[PDB]
């Protein structure tokens, strides 16, 4: 349906060329694309295409089109002094057709591996990258929370290198993204069964299990349960993920014997001193509260020692 060569041509009349399908992200199959003016030899950017009907992409445009402007992003970075923010660019966006159907596309920022791939034994990773990969993820996270959004999917799988920069990481997909203050308005707290147990099971918010519509502490939450995962290598939870309600459940007890619950988790020798912490301050949000993010950074770097290359040496 998009073969090797097609061109496709987005809104602001720029023409790609389509490369090798190198997998499916999200609700989309993932191509190299070529610009048709001036190439590089390898692929620079990707072209992320729907293959169903309705889908998450238009959301996932939106999301670009509000806060992810390359202008807001270098301007915030040189405010905040930040070497790099963990946003992929995007590049444009248009229609492809396929036998008379039509497919909403995406030009994207080529990146590198996923995190998952790179993993040690059962998804684990060295305890000094878990806490840069927090303060990454922290630093996103307050940028799109400035911007009336919350991601609520933050994982592994979402997690990609630099395509150029190893020591670099990109949340590469927001897909589930919410806003969650449309023009400065937050949305009040209530509860829906109807509307519960979204995202991906294992880090998903206890809000979203809740049927809660989404706000800043679910982001911080979930970053939270992806660390322990990340440093731990399983979470109390994990042969329950076919029933919601005993995960919430877990998720309710670990949260409330805080921080022994944690400090107890981890294995010998690497601490979840950091992370318990961190859980404290993440489980002691309101609901309308905005996270103390220059906090919760200093929480995961108590040193305050530069952020260096990221070590991936258990792969
Ligand atoms: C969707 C993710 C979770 C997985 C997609 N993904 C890659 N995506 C990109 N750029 C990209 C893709 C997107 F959809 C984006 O919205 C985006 F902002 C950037 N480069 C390289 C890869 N590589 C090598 C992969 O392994 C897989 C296929």
């Amino acid at each position: 349906p998009f073969p090797e060569g097609k061109v496709l041509d987005d809104m602001e009349g720029n023409q790609w060329v389509l490369g090798k399908k190198i997998g499916s992200g999200g609700f989309g199959l993932i191509y190299l694309a070529f610009p048709t003016n001036k190439p590089e030899k390898d692929a620079r950017h990707v072209v992320k295409v729907e293959y169903q009907e309705n889908g998450p992409l238009f959301s996932e445009l939106k999301f670009y089109q509000r806060v992810a402007k390359k202008d807001c992003i270098k301007k915030w970075i040189e405010r905040k002094q930040l070497d790099y923010l963990g946003i992929p660019l995007f590049y444009g966006s248009g229609l492809t057709e396929f036998k008379g159907r039509s497919y909403r596309f995406m030009v994207m920022e080529r990146l590198g591996i996923d995190l998952q791939k790179i993993s040690g034994q059962n998804g684990t990773f060295k305890k000094s990258t878990v806490l840069q990969l927090g303060i990454r993820m922290l630093d996103v996270l307050e940028y799109i929370h400035e911007n009336e959004y919350v991601h609520g999917d933050i994982k592994a799988a979402n997690l990609l290198l630099g395509y150029k920069n190893p020591d670099q990481v990109y949340l590469a997909d927001y897909g589930l993204s919410y806003r969650y203050c449309p023009n400065g308005n937050h949305k009040q707290y209530q509860e829906n069964p109807r509307k519960g147990h979204n995202g991906t099971i294992e880090f998903t918010s206890l809000d979203a299990h809740k049927g809660v519509a989404l706000s800043r502490r679910s982001d911080v939450e979930i970053l939270g349960y992806c660390m322990l995962r990340w440093l731990c290598g399983k979470l109390p939870w994990e042969q329950n993920l076919k029933d919601p309600v005993a995960v919430q459940t877990a998720k309710t007890n670990l949260l409330d014997e805080l921080p022994q619950s944690v400090l107890k988790w981890a294995p010998s020798g690497s601490s979840c001193c950091e992370i318990a912490q961190f859980l404290v301050c993440a489980h002691s949000l309101a609901y309308d509260e905005k996270p103390n993010y220059q906090a919760l950074k200093k929480i995961l770097n108590p040193h305050g020692i530069p952020l260096g290359p990221l070590d991936f040496s258990t792969k």
